[PDB]
């Protein structure tokens, strides 16, 4: 088993995870099985207490297990699936710890930080990269990015671990690469080297060698800045890699296979890759990322999110689009439109944002609503929905859009005009949404409809089967809690909202689909956490193809 | 409220304790009330995991916590009470902010080492210095001492803390001492400040300045020594202590006051003592130390204990001994005679050992048993309890000495030959201790008797009433879990073992006596948790007054 | 006496300069008298050996001296006179220690860096700085500006003897200001405080505690990262003080002063300014800084320099030329021609960037010949002062403009078709610049002139007498060997080349002024070394005044 760590130098943004991604899309064409581990110096244990504003887009894995969306990125990058135990931090690390010595497992001993912390860490990355991501073959590599800065407080447990760790698994399968800031100040507009000799020398001090530098500036840097580094920091120049900002996140494979990273890696991990296809075609790899800079017919697209600020609180959905209008071969605008800007709650305090978000909302070509875990806003979810109802607008809702179409369906279209749900005003006769929780052995009560569970749709005519390939049945990734009450899914069936697809008890309903639209369809689960760059989701590519007015076209 | 923290050098076993527990002594002595807090850097929670071979001696708090015994060692020089939270580990912060962060009072936040671990130390630390530890009156300072030795890896959440800490109680109530080593190679024969120095070097880059510096060295150091270090410490020469290798550990205050600890401290902590009263004697610590060094005549003891090595596991109890050999104005030779090599297996293995142990054992004064939280060797304790049973010769157990002599008694003197324990050896007849837990409203099951718990005396004819003052009651402290059944407690009564004390129910037997004996007492509790250097503790007081045949003429 | 020490933080090029000249600039409007100090890390002795096009602008003190061009820019915005020991470096203060060791005045002890190398640093540092400046008044404040990055080889002996030297006097007269970088990454747009925080980290370990913090950003960093700061550097958010990139260097003073630089160091200093007039007004400098962002008409001037670079190579020159502009209240436009690309061997070579050259010089109202040491690019001089001479365009030489200009005068005005120098080609019958150095009695042979020299004009009819006020004499700065042979200047002086002003010895020449000419002038010695921001220097502005036509208006 080789190992290559990814550590960060002088500031925290620096862009350690595209370069741990780049790593496993390269050697993963040159046709190696890579996995993954991603290290979060934080205390929590998962995702499920941060709140959406605050670090956006938890990521749901195929068990259930609510991480970091940095193992999205990998998923995304390296086309793997990944478990709960590829996602290691400080609290996971520091309870395993505790609870083992609390049941007297360490035999009455004195348990300190060194070794037993560092013990636990490393059995903890032996152990999860020798389990299987691609079927059921053996990892070969094992790409580790440790998050945070060298020197900080909280990461000091973990280059202990690495340092030793280094030792046990004998060198010649260890490599580390070292990713630092050049900053350059426009004052004399010269990059400086000097940030990056203090953090080589914390990395020293702590017990680790760099073998790859990878350094971080605006514009490429030239031979005099790499000889200074290569000098200070015992590499070769070969081995400096300078990664300037590109067009796109896939031109930084290219870019690394430009400079030579995998025979650098063939010879010093010594794996046995027979560099002779093409040097280890990344073929499609290139015409994914010239598409990317020769798309000119543009689509625009709303999205009404609640916290419209994107500190990558929708990733994983604009990611989704992305992927699916590249291959349509179109250029993506996207829109993000407040949720509490659409009521006439803002109309009657200021009606000047209401009417320039509510135009937003209408010179727009297809709308998609995502699922925000919570309740505010869904108001101006409803109204939205009720806009693309009656205007033949495309529209796709995601676990949420579920519950606001018919919501709005029932609503305006059978006359239950106090239909609402139990998530908030749990005080009414009609409850359209319910909550049905998962009752499996081993629960006391009942949890949330947590990872990949199948379903199988009802019929023949309906889009999003033909979209799939005419599957009988497809696996997806569920995160929700409330359903729909089937005493009203028979009710409001005969008014022309089809139920396509749900679970094989046919107890909850997961895919509607109003009929006498072009494209007004929505899912329980989310079909983001599936899409890949190389093979988009059907969909989201129906959404495209819609708003585009493609999508009879391509059926055929 | 006024913090002194104490910080360590260059090494671990620097002398960290006994200079925390002199300033203590000292503010104390000048009339303030002290409290003391002991952070240990460890994983562990409690000390009821720790093996007894491993660090020895489980101190047993009045609360019923099993801590360090460094927490002994503040109760007896400060004389106070301590609860568990004057105990700060490593797992116990990390495990209260894991709980915390997993019940969503964090509030969605990321949760992260700074700023939210060092809060909760900060928080715990202004928490437990504001309790009452004498009676009901507010502490006015406090002695924070830090284990470990700066630079490590374990303690750097600490000094984090404290540096934000030191900003947060406003400085002029907050002082720093820093204990060092300086070294001394014979090759030359002068004392090396370098590593001071080093050491110094890493705290103020860690952002803490010292106010003391301690020196640790086999003589005095000279002025030149002094001047070296406070030029490169930032401290005055008067502020540069000098603590050599004395004769005891009672010379340390005295040798702080010699040196002006008390009028810095005075005028830094301001602090309005009224140095008048001779300044603030410590006119009985000088008694106690002036005894150490004048004593003459010789009482030996014998202690049959399993883990002969003394890593300080039998502390207490041999400060016990000290402390009552102080006050009879003798000297302690102590005897440490394994208890497995009194068993003949031992005499037809090899009986040159075990005749050498035996006559060890035969030429003592007095014999104590002290309890081993095991059955390792029990054997042995139970041929000493009968051999001192036979030979008039005064004996003390402890916890254990109590089973084993009962044990003993009904074996070699009611017949009862396969008397034993359900500790070892569940199967048999004649069960002489039973396993008797304490079952109190807020348990499921049983647990130990564990803390302070009140004791009733029976009747007039005992010695053991006499030692302590003649009270009706005394409160101690139990550790233990097994008992005697009292069937055979009024069996074996018509024979010569009388029941002195129990508890308020009478359903369990804490002290034996045995008439015809001139000292032959047992205890369930342990009576050395309450002995001070200035007040020794009525059994260990009895125990020596009869091994030098002093009691009799005590008693009048 | 008290102290402003300035150090630098992450990188080098990060403004150290003009932060201490505007601390100088703010205690001088406020009634103080300062000097300052700098600090130049390197082993050079003086820039006597530094390349011109490697450094740029050697600056001539008025004793003689060639330091660094900082001390240039104190005596700019101080308006003081330092001296050579105004500027140590690690050469002077080895080279001190080294003589003084072989002359046995450390009396056969072992000379070490610590403390014999940072106790000379101090008494450099206390000697110069009561040294007046201003006058014959002592100093009251000293700003020392210490070059390089802490964490650097070179610069620890200075820190060393520095926090020595805050103890030695007396902290309350010691304040120490760090400067550092605020880097800000693109990628997400937020300014990070990381970098600092591991330079002040660096700092504290050295041994000295910053009292002000100066942030180094492109726009404001706001309250939040000044909180940060503040927290992990221990100063006050008042005392963290932003610097962004403003319009011109004169800002800075400004926006000291509105960030209430000046109470904070009346009371940290306990300097006793009485705080009521305007608080010590920079009404002028305000008056300055508006007009730099007020000029609207456009003065385009020539500058035919060798080391067309300006890596500060031209800094006094473009200066000079600033302060005249700002005064006649007209925005300047310099132009950079290199001299090499005018004569035409680079005509035959490539005529494009030749006639583009030409056209540059062409279209400019106004030619400046700087004085480059050496003769490279001699020629191109040569071909400008003709084609001034010719079509009546104002022109001012420094030093070798007035060689260059007496060549071309003889060459193409008196028929000597062979005149040149013998700084180069001294094979010549017509040697019309000799080599007359100087013999002053402590010499052996002959040496420059350098420094402050008096300088007397001939007669009535000149320009030059009337920009400098009508005086008898003049005292400039003089640092050049070659002079014009007095044979020719009698020689050349019926033919319209007037010289106006020379030594008390009239044995060379210093101003030519060649009359029927609107203005062509000439000077041996260097008129910006005078020139200051409040008053620029009468051969620049009057050069100013002629080529927009202003001249002969501004005489009356
Ligand atoms: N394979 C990847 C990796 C990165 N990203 C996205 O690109 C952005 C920048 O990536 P990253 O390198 O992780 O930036 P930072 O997290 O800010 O830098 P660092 O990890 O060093 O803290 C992130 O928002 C991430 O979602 C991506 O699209 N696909
Ligand atoms: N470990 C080091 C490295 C360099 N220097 C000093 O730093 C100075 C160079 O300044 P700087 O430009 O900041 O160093 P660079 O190596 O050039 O780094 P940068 O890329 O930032 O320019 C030199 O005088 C050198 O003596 C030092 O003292 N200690
Ligand atoms: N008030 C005290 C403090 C110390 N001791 C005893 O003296 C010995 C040495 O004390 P200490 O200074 O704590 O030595 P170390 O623990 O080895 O040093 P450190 O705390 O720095 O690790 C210990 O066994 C302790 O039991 C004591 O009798 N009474
Ligand atoms: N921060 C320091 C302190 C001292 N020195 C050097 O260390 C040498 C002194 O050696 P040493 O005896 O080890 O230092 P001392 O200060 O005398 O420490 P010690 O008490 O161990 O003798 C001197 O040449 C001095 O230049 C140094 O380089 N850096
Ligand atoms: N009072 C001053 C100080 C600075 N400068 C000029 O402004 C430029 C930048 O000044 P400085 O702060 O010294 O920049 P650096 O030298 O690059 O930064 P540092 O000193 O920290 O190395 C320099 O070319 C200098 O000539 C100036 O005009 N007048
Ligand atoms: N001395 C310190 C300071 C901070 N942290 C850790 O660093 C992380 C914060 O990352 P970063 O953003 O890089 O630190 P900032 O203080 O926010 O610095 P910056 O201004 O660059 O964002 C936190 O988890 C905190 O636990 C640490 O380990 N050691
Ligand atoms: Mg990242
Ligand atoms: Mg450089
Ligand atoms: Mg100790
Ligand atoms: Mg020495
Ligand atoms: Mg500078
Ligand atoms: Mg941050």
């Amino acid at each position: 088993m080789k190992y290559i760590l990814v550590t960060g130098g002088v500031i925290s943004g620096v862009g350690k995870g595209v370069i741990a991604s780049s790593f496993g899309t390269l050697l993963k064409s040159c046709g190696l099985d890579v996995t993954s581990i991603k290290i979060d110096p934080y205390i929590n244990i998962d995702a499920g207490t941060f709140s959406p504003y605050e670090h956006g887009e938890v990521y749901v894995l195929d068990d259930g297990a609510e991480v970091d969306l940095d193992l999205g990125n990998y998923e995304r990058f390296l086309d793997v699936t990944l478990h709960r135990d590829n996602n290691i931090t400080t609290g996971k690390i520091y309870k395993l710890v505790i609870e083992k010595e609390r049941t007297g497992e360490y035999l009455g001993k004195t348990v300190q930080v060194v070794p037993h912390i560092t013990d636990a860490i490393q059995e903890w990355v032996e152990r999860v990269a020798q389990t299987p991501v691609q079927g059921s073959s053996k990892p070969q590599v094992c790409i580790v990015e440790l998050g945070g800065t060298i020197g900080d407080i909280e990461g000091m447990p973990f280059v202990e671990a690495f340092r030793q760790f280094q030792f046990r698994v004998k060198r010649e399968n260890f490599c580390l690469a070292h990713v630092s800031l050049v900053p350059l100040p426009k004052a004399t507009g010269e990059p400086k080297t000097k940030p990056t000799q203090s953090s080589v020398r914390e990395l020293r001090g702590c017990g680790l060698s760099p073998d790859l530098i990878v350094c971080r500036s605006e514009k490429p840097i030239g031979l005099e800045v790499k000889e200074k580094i290569s000098n200070f920091c015992h590499v070769g120049p070969d081995q400096v890699i300078c990664i300037h900002d590109l067009n796109s996140i896939y031109h930084v494979p290219l870019l690394m296979e430009q400079n030579g990273v995998i025979e650098y890696l063939n010879e010093r991990l010594q794996l046995n890759i027979d560099m002779s296809k093409r040097t280890k075609c990344l073929q499609q790899w290139r015409d994914l990322a010239r598409r990317t800079e020769t798309v000119r017919r543009e689509v625009c697209i709303a999205v009404v999110g609640k916290y419209t600020k994107f500190t990558d609180s929708y990733a994983s959905v604009v990611k989704a689009l992305q992927h699916a209008a590249l291959a349509v071969n179109r250029k993506l605008e996207l829109v993000f439109i407040e949720s509490c800007l659409l009521e006439e709650e803002t109309l009657h305090s200021e009606p000047s944002k209401y009417h320039k978000e509510w135009q937003k909302l209408c010179d727009s070509h297809g709308i998609l609503v995502p699922g925000g875990f919570g309740s505010r806003g869904m108001e101006g979810k409803i109204r939205a929905c009720q806009w693309a109802r009656e205007n033949q607008k495309p529209l796709l809702g995601i676990c949420l859009g579920l519950q606001a179409a018919v919501i709005e369906f029932a609503r305006n279209k059978l006359g239950l005009k106090d239909a609402n749900t139990t998530e908030i005003d749990p005080n009414t006769a009609n409850a359209l949404v319910i909550d049905m929780p998962e009752h499996h052995t081993g629960q006391l009560g009942g949890t949330m409809r947590l990872g990949k569970r199948i379903t199988v749709f009802s019929d023949g005519p309906s889009v999003i089967r033909q979209l799939y390939g005419n599957p009988k049945s497809v696996q997806e990734r569920h995160r929700h809690r409330y359903e729909v009450n089937p005493k009203y899914v028979h009710l409001l069936e005969e008014q022309g909202m089809r139920f396509v697809g749900t679970d094989v008890d046919k107890t909850r309903m997961e895919i509607i689909e109003l009929s006498g639209h072009p494209y007004f369809v929505a899912t329980q689960y989310h079909p983001e956490y599936l899409s890949r760059p190389l093979k988009p989701s059907p969909p989201f590519l129906g959404l495209i193809l819609a708003s585009v007015d493609r999508l009879n076209q391509y059926i055929q």
